[PDB]
């Protein structure tokens, strides 16, 4: 759908807290802390201090705050008391808040301890792939172009884009029309128009596309076991280009996006 300024407004102040709550998490991501504990600590921030509210908690049964997901793990990774990170993990804490409202959704890559070479290249690359994808959005360019264009970028890598998996319209509800593949589909066709607020986060992986739901029905590994690696920014449409609703101070991209 469209959104008025005042839903884009509501959108500024629930991207903001979900970005505030990975630049807050950050530092806690080390060797040694359990994931199931950085839930906690994500939640604890977002209801006692941001006084919002996590939109993962309870959504469709899922039954913790953030999906935080580990190496192979290439998305929805329920935080697990007992699952310590470990010196070169690579991991993706999702986060999504709503707040009046409306819905902040993004996620980053996190590099536990010592990187190795391919973990940081893969969140690199991957987040590059996300960047690439962002700089296209503006008034008439057709999502299809945005998927072609991480795809493409992906594979020139050596690396796959999980196609079961994508960004999607986001509001008032959590994931809202229309999808957001991260490849090339002719099934795509949607010319995008000020207004529009939805997602990006390509889930790529360093070997095979092919991925697998694991026994609790929500976490999904690759298949062939290889690294995977994504990113996500909620944002707008404008009239010119588009405005990163959830952009971080770390973020090498800058939030308000113009074309001409
Ligand atoms: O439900 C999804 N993600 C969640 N993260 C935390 C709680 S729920 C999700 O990505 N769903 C998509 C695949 C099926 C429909 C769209
Ligand atoms: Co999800
Ligand atoms: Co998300
Ligand atoms: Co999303």
């Amino acid at each position: 759908s469209i959104k008025t300024p005042e839903d884009i407004e509501k959108m500024r102040v629930a991207g903001r807290l979900a970005a505030e709550v990975l630049e807050m998490i950050e530092p806690y991501v080390k060797p040694g802390v359990s994931t199931g504990e950085l839930d906690r600590i994500c939640n604890d921030y977002i209801v006692n201090e941001q006084h919002a509210v996590s939109a993962c908690l309870g959504y469709h049964g899922y039954p913790k705050s953030v999906c935080i997901s580990i190496n192979e793990v290439v998305c929805h990774g329920i935080p697990d008391d007992a699952k310590l990170l470990k010196d070169g993990d690579i991991v993706n804490i999702d986060v999504t808040v709503i707040k009046d409202g409306f819905h902040g959704d993004t996620s980053k890559m996190f590099i536990v301890g010592k990187p190795t070479i391919m973990g940081e290249r893969l969140c690199r690359i991957t987040q590059e792939s996300l960047y690439l994808a962002l700089r296209m959005v503006k008034p008439g360019i057709n999502l299809r172009e945005i998927g072609a264009a991480i795809q493409k970028f992906v594979e020139a890598e050596g690396f796959s884009v999980v196609r079961e998996y994508c960004g999607h319209g986001i509001g008032r509800g959590f994931h809202e029309e229309p999808q957001v593949l991260h490849y090339d589909s002719r099934e795509t066709n949607v010319v995008l128009k000020p207004g529009m607020t939805f997602t990006i986060e390509p889930m790529v992986n360093a070997g095979k596309k092919e991925i697998r739901t694991m026994k609790d029905g929500w976490t999904v590994k690759t298949k062939d076991r290889s690294l995977s690696a994504q990113y996500e920014h909620t944002i707008v449409v404008t009239d010119n280009g588009c405005e990163i609703l959830t952009l971080r101070k770390d973020d090498t991209i800058p939030a308000i996006i113009s074309h001409d």
